């Protein structure tokens, strides 16, 4: 009845699972996949039971039956009323940063730019991007668009892993899980920042959160906000202070996603959990925290405040809402209902 079996993504997200184990008595278990679409695969099979996801794989889990349990909910100024687990979810911005140095790129001038991505198949970091790419440029071509690129997930053989690192010895070049340099939020941010590549899809906390003596992490100290830039849809560039007014879109918040015959008992197991190691939780500080990582977004994204409510039962299609839903149906048509498994 009451014992969940968390997926953890490759093994970095599986030693915080494990320790997440230890402190819950066995209340929640491990399952470890090299990939976020196996342990879609695992849960589908009954082996696994829920996995936090982005909205990008949330389309697909969402194809294949799997439906959004819990959001993500970081820290607002709006709704300050409310509990972090009745308030409302706000979404976040997708946005492609540059480094201030190189003058002259804009939005337009992307064409055979070196680009990182956060991998394959998410929002910020491929979805958005990518499909405004081919709207404007009227092609499926995608794949010739950069010179060369870090997108976790596509072939390794080709330039669109180009400039992908691998883990410390090199192994596992491009793979989709936090093994891989360049993987991620903060990966693909890293790639811009080591100059690896030219422009950084990922979203405007993540900026924030690695800039200004705000990361302490060896390539992120040094590094100041005023020395990167937004590419803007208008062809302007503007600091990362005015991420309002120039993102590319507004991504849905990550989500916990279950098979719906657990989503019952996945809620009531993680709510409880949460109290107890969530942001002001019992034994969050002192033994055990569900949200941090040190800047590494394993299970959870570390800016994470609690994990909330949905309220209107939504269905995968509603959570991620029509307007993104019908982006990557329109993108998907280029690589019309089934999910891949
Ligand atoms: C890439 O280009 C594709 C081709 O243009 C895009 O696909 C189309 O996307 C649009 C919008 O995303 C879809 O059209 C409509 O969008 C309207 C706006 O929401 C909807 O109607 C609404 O308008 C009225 C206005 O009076 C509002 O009052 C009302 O409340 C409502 O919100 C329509 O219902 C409809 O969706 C269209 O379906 C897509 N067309 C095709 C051929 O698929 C695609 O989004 C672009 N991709 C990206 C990522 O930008
Ligand atoms: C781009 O990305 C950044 C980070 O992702 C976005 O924002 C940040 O703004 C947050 C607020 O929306 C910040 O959290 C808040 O944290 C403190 C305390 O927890 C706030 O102090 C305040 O406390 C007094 C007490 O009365 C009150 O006035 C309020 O309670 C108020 O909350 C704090 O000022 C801040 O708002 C966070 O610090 C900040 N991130 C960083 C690293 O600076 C940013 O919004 C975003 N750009 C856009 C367009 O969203
Ligand atoms: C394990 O999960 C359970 C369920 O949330 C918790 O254990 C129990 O404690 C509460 C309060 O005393 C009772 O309502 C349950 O029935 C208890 N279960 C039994 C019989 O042991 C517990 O908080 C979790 N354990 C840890 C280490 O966090
Ligand atoms: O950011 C916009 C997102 O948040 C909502 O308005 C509310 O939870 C969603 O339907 C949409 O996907
Ligand atoms: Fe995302
Ligand atoms: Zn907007
Ligand atoms: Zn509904």
């Amino acid at each position: 009845y009451t014992r969940v079996v968390w997926c953890a993504v490759g093994p970095e997200e599986q030693k915080k699972c494990q320790q997440w184990s230890q402190q819950s008595g066995q209340n929640v278990t491990c399952a470890t996949a090299s990939t976020t679409d196996d342990c879609i695969v695992l849960v589908l099979k009954g082996e696994a039971d829920a996995l936090n996801l982005d909205g990008g794989y949330i389309y697909t889990a969402g194809k294949c039956g799997l439906v959004p349990v819990l959001a993500e909910n970081r820290k607002s100024s709006k709704h300050s009323s409310l509990d972090c687990v009745l308030r409302p979810t706000e979404g976040y911005l997708a946005v492609a940063v540059v480094k201030k140095a190189n003058e002259g790129l804009t939005w337009n001038s992307l064409k055979d730019k070196k680009s990182c991505h956060t991998a394959v198949d998410r929002t910020a970091g491929w979805n958005i991007p990518m499909g405004l790419i081919v709207n404007q440029t009227g092609s499926c071509a995608f794949d010739e668009f950069f010179s060369q690129s870090c997108a976790p997930g596509a072939d390794p053989k080709s330039r669109l892993c180009a400039l992908c690192a691998g883990d410390d010895q090199g192994l596992d070049k491009c793979v989709p899980n936090s093994k891989e340099k360049y993987y991620g939020y903060t990966g693909a941010f890293r790639c811009l920042a080591e100059d690896v590549g030219d422009v950084a899809f990922v979203k405007n906390d993540t900026v924030w959160e690695n800039t200004n003596g705000e990361s302490t992490a060896d390539w992120a100290k040094n590094l100041k906000r005023e020395d990167f830039r937004l590419l803007c849809l208008d062809g302007t560039r503007k600091p990362v202070t005015e991420a309002q007014s120039c993102h590319l879109a507004v991504a849905p918040n990550h989500a916990v996603v279950s098979r719906s015959d657990r989503a019952a008992h996945v809620e009531q197991v993680l709510l409880h959990q949460q109290a107890l190691f969530g942001k002001n939780g019992k034994n969050c500080p002192d033994k055990f925290c569900l949200f941090k990582s040190e800047t590494k977004n394993l299970l959870f994204n570390d800016n994470t405040e609690c994990l909330a409510k949905l309220g209107g039962r939504p269905t995968y299609e509603e959570y991620l809402g029509t307007e993104y839903v019908t982006a990557i149906a329109n993108l998907k048509k280029c690589s019309l209902e089934a999910c891949a498994f």
